[PDB]
């Protein structure tokens, strides 16, 4: 009832100074970005209140991001650090167990055996490495020694005196661990590229459009207004755009990863080789002290639900859910912090008419509420696109044993 004292309050609980607001409506003909009428906001007041809107946002923005990046980071750690244990357990098991049954065979060669699981260290660390030949050369090695105190042209591959051994830890080695190394890296991928993409600050034309969506109802005199979900949304998808480019390729990454963790194990009844090649070390030792005199001539069953196979339920969960993200934002912020039947509109309290914009920057180009140039794209967030393909180009060709 063109009395300020509302807006006033508000303006003054945001920590302004109650000296610049009028205590009854004023024309708007000064007004920037508010529609012009009659209207109790000071230029002053305008560009404040709009400085302070697009604060909020980006605190939003970045508090969903961090959310994201926690959750991310999260996975990562448990994921690599289970690994590295399953491969560190395997060893210290190994080093306790060995002596006992083996003697002497293990005791002198231990060795060979500690260098291989460095190996394997390093590989999935990843460091280049051929496992295939790195196996190859140790089984050769050990093949050596060890019949050299049982009692060149070696006859004895292809007469196999390791028995199936060897093969079995090669095949399931080969593909379990580049299935974790791509998986591992995949994370920190994500991670890396959410946390650049956040740093991606907004333009004056998102500043602009988020003015007019919170405080211009204030400004215009119905401050008790809260914005039409659909103009919201409209408005932030606007903004957004270029961070909704993402979707494609976030989700291809995504779907790739929650692809390579099936390759974790090989085909069904026995655990990870990660955590068991002690085991199929065994297997092969005692098949070759089995052979001794012919050459002179304990994988467990997988159990129904491991510390692995929780990790990956939870973090399949977790991906699903979060694959969305990039256009799941503008519903997301206009959901819980921006926002029955009048609502404002823009230029009044009332229906949002305009039908709501397809997710991307082409589709921006018609956006009534934000005028967004299409013409050039965000060079970070393509950097950052370019990235995802190349990390999913690695997750597709190591889940095809590549
Ligand atoms: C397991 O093995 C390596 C070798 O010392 C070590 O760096 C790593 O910290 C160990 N612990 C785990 C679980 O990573
Ligand atoms: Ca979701
Ligand atoms: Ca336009």
């Amino acid at each position: 009832s063109r009395s300020c004292g509302e807006v006033r309050q508000i303006y003054g609980a945001k920590g302004f100074s109650l000296s610049d607001v009028p205590q009854a409506e004023i024309s708007g003909e000064h007004l920037r970005i508010c529609p012009q009428g009659y209207t109790c906001c000071t230029s002053e007041m305008e560009e404040n209140l709009a400085n302070r809107s697009h604060a909020e946002l980006e605190t939003a923005l970045r508090d969903s991001s961090r959310v994201l990046q926690a959750m991310l980071a999260t996975q990562l750690r448990s994921f690599d650090d289970h690994f590295q244990h399953l491969l560190n357990d395997s060893e210290r098991t190994l080093q306790a167990t060995f002596p006992g049954a083996f003697g002497e065979l293990y005791t002198q060669n231990a060795r060979a055996f500690r260098d291989l699981y460095s190996e394997l260290r390093l590989y999935y660390r990843g460091a280049n490495l051929h496992l295939e030949e790195t196996l190859a050369e140790f089984w050769a090695r050990l093949l050596e020694r060890l019949f050299k105190q049982l009692h060149l042209g070696k006859q004895a591959e292809a007469l196999r005196p390791f028995g199936e051994a060897p093969r079995e830890l090669r095949l399931r080695a080969t593909r379990a661990f580049v299935a974790a190394r791509s998986f591992v890296q995949g994370l920190g991928v994500a991670s890396d590229v959410v946390r650049k993409v956040a740093q991606v600050p907004l333009g004056p034309e998102c500043s602009r459009a988020v003015m007019k969506l919170v405080y211009c109802a204030h400004c215009l005199g119905v401050p008790g207004a809260r914005p039409c979900p659909d103009y919201c949304r409209n408005v932030l998808k606007g903004c957004l755009a270029n961070q909704a480019d993402l979707d494609a390729e976030w989700r291809n990454l995504l779907d790739s990863m929650v692809l390579i963790t099936d390759k974790f194990w090989g085909t069904s009844g026995v655990e990870s080789v990660i955590g068991s090649v002690h085991t199929w070390l065994a297997e092969a030792i005692n098949a070759l002290q089995d052979n001794r005199d012919t050459l002179t001539a304990a994988p467990r069953e997988r159990p129904p639900s491991g510390t692995l196979e929780k990790l990956v339920s939870e973090a399949k969960a977790q991906l699903r859910d979060v694959q969305d993200f990039w256009i799941s934002l503008p519903g997301t912020l206009c959901s819980e912090k921006m926002a029955d039947d009048r609502c404002w509109n823009g230029m009044a309290r009332g229906r949002y008419l305009p039908e709501v914009m397809g997710d991307g920057l082409a589709n921006q180009i018609n956006n009534p509420e934000v005028e967004v140039d299409i013409t050039k794209p965000d060079m970070t967030i393509r950097q950052q696109i370019m990235q995802l393909k190349i990390m999913t180009n690695r997750l597709r060709s190591a889940y095809n044993g590549n």
